[PDB]
């Protein structure tokens, strides 16, 4: 069938769009080539439904039926609970797009007598009809890139009385299923430190290894209804509350596998029949797909040894080489079974031979030097995105701010450190707002945190070597340089000056300026100060960091205020 149909009414804007970086000159002392820098909108959402739109043409097989038999045995352990209205309130992000029903997320948070009411009334309706298709909008996403167009992707999702209702019957599913029936494979359970040392230790447990990522294009879109059906075999496998279960079939059907698209301006644009990339089960339910598919293809392929790290759909393979034209011709094979299970492949797969070679969640492992010169491995990725929303961010203020990600995630990168550290504590210190807490993003659940608990935070995550590199390779000293050239970033040196003029300005307010001074900023002197581990890091409760994915579910992770 085919992914999706269309009407003819246009995929519309809400609002104003901004395409272009505004001229300021906050953001102009980060990088100067603003027109090089541009945010998606509408007006390319046509290109994107071209390429978005095809037929699916599936072929199941035995190796297929296997693997699942395999994951459903797994799922059977898991005893999964229905969360209460209030549980589900308190997981609304502050800013999640309001109903069309007379309520907004600030009502859902407060648990509004108008929000409680309807949404009871959505979860009745989830339990007595099991049939009706259930709207969603479609909307383009606005991101930012640099140039060398993208078009615009396209966003899908439901209103916010169902994605409370998701949130009571499937986030216990959702959030501890994976694991479970992915295990290791699941890369959503890992920090940082801990995705470093499983790439790193799978890579040297081979006796030859051989490793590849598979790119597979338009993911959703590939996602067939049977998919979907089968994702939800596996769900009810868990042990469920009745009301749990029947909302799990309903949504299933009613919402999962497709549904009609409504326009902002209420007007219906087509229907869909894969993925909808805004509603809880994306995450999941990607990541079993392509797990599934993938260890299948592995079978039929004949890789040996493999050992897969699947996060939605981006999939990286570590295997036992069987020599240079064997492995060429197994990814070949694999590729070929991929393509037969609706997964075909955007760059065809390579094999590589060098862990620093692969790239997963778009990142590359590299090697620094600690205080005493002991190697660190740690993730690392190409700056020219995260500099440019950084860009973006700095000029406008915006829902999430990816720097703030970024510098979380990216903490032990020359870039992460030099530049974005730099920038943003440059002028939040001078604008008073180094303590005011920002959203952020962390496998794609909600996170409000304030800038000065970054030490702690990166200490838990990455290690105090985090905050003490050095000596970086120079294959990644070269790529960051280049993107700062190619984007008129100011050079190292200049970042330098900026990070000693801030560090001096954090120590002189004392407190946790200081601390940030001391331990963010200590690349940046000579007369190095004594780091020991922050009392804070160990008191601090991560519960949730990395426990699942959660992109498009309209999950907010951080405390809710009492009433």
């Amino acid at each position: 069938s085919m992914s999706y149909t269309w009407t003819g009414a246009l995929i519309t804007p809400c609002a104003a769009e901004e395409s272009k970086l505004p001229i300021n000159p906050l953001s102009n002392s980060l990088l100067r080539h603003h027109n090089m820098v541009y945010a998606t909108t509408s007006r390319s959402a046509s290109l994107r439904q071209k390429k978005v739109t095809f037929d699916r043409l599936q072929v199941l097989d035995d190796h297929y039926r296997d693997v699942l038999k395999e994951m459903k045995a797994k799922a059977s352990t898991v005893k999964a609970k229905l969360l209460s209205i209030e549980e589900a309130c308190k997981l609304t992000p502050p800013h999640s797009a309001k109903s069309k029903f007379g309520y907004g997320a600030k009502d859902v948070r407060n648990l509004s007598s108008r929000a409680v009411n309807h949404i009871r009334s959505v979860w009745e309706d989830l339990l007595e009809d099991t049939e009706t298709p259930i709207d969603t909008t479609i909307m383009a996403k606005s991101e930012v890139f640099c140039v060398q167009r993208k078009p615009a992707r396209l966003i899908v999702f439901p209103d916010l009385g169902v994605r409370v209702c998701e949130k009571m019957a499937l986030y216990d599913v959702v959030s501890t299923l994976p694991q479970a029936v992915m295990g290791s494979s699941y890369g959503f359970q890992y920090s940082p430190k801990q995705r470093v040392e499983f790439l790193v230790n799978t890579w040297k447990s081979k006796k030859c290894p051989m490793g590849f990522s598979y790119d597979t294009r338009c993911f959703d879109s590939t996602v067939t209804e049977s998919d979907i059906r089968v994702e939800e075999s596996i769900y009810q496998c868990c042990d469920l509350a009745p009301e749990a279960r029947q909302a799990i079939r309903s949504l299933t059907e009613r919402l999962y596998i497709g549904g009609p698209l409504t326009n902002s301006k209420g007007q219906n644009c087509g229907y869909r029949r894969c993925r909808a990339s805004g509603v809880l089960t994306t995450s999941c339910g990607n990541t079993l797909t392509c797990y599934l598919k993938a260890t299948a293809a592995c079978r039929a392929a004949k890789l040996q040894d493999c050992t897969m790290l699947v996060n939605g759909d981006d999939l990286v393979v570590i295997c036992e080489s069987a020599g240079t034209q064997e492995d060429a011709a197994a990814l070949r094979a694999f590729t070929e079974a991929m393509t037969r299970y609706s997964a075909p492949p955007g760059d065809p797969p390579q094999p590589e031979y060098d862990l620093e070679l692969i790239t997963s969640c778009s990142s590359n492992v590299s090697v620094a030097h600690d205080a005493s010169g002991k190697r660190v491995y740690y993730l690392t990725r190409d700056p020219t995105t995260p500099l440019a929303r950084a860009a973006w961010e700095t000029a406008r203020h915006t829902p999430i701010n990816s720097w703030l990600g970024n510098i979380i995630m990216y903490a032990p990168t020359l870039w992460a450190r030099m530049i974005l550290m730099t920038h943003f504590f440059s002028i939040l210190l001078a604008q008073e707002q180094l303590g005011k807490a920002l959203d952020c993003q962390i496998y794609g659940a909600c996170y409000s945190i304030e800038p000065l608990d970054l030490p702690q935070i990166i200490e838990r995550l990455h290690g105090l070597s985090a905050f003490t590199l050095h000596s970086y390779s120079p294959g990644e000293i070269n790529r960051v340089a280049s993107c700062l050239r190619k984007l008129g970033v100011p050079p190292l040196r200049t970042w330098r000056h900026r990070a000693r003029s801030v560090r001096a300005k954090l120590l002189s307010q004392g407190g946790r300026a200081a601390i940030c001074g001391r331990y963010l900023f200590n690349w940046a002197v000579r007369t190095k100060l004594k780091l020991t581990p922050i009392p804070a890091a160990s008191q601090l409760d991560l519960s949730g960091w990395f426990v699942a994915g959660y992109s498009g579910g309209d999950i907010y992770h951080s405390l809710s205020r009492a009433r």
